[PDB]
């Protein structure tokens, strides 16, 4: 279970498996690809 892109987060294991919950305004955000 997580959020996508700008998905209210307080922390980065809040996201998917590719979004990063940014500290800049609290928001998951993935950045690229693997």
């Amino acid at each position: 279970t997580c959020r996508y892109l700008f998905g209210g987060c307080k922390t980065t294991a809040d996201c998917c498996k590719h979004l990063a919950c940014r500290s800049d305004g609290k928001y998951c955000a993935w950045d690229g690809t693997f």
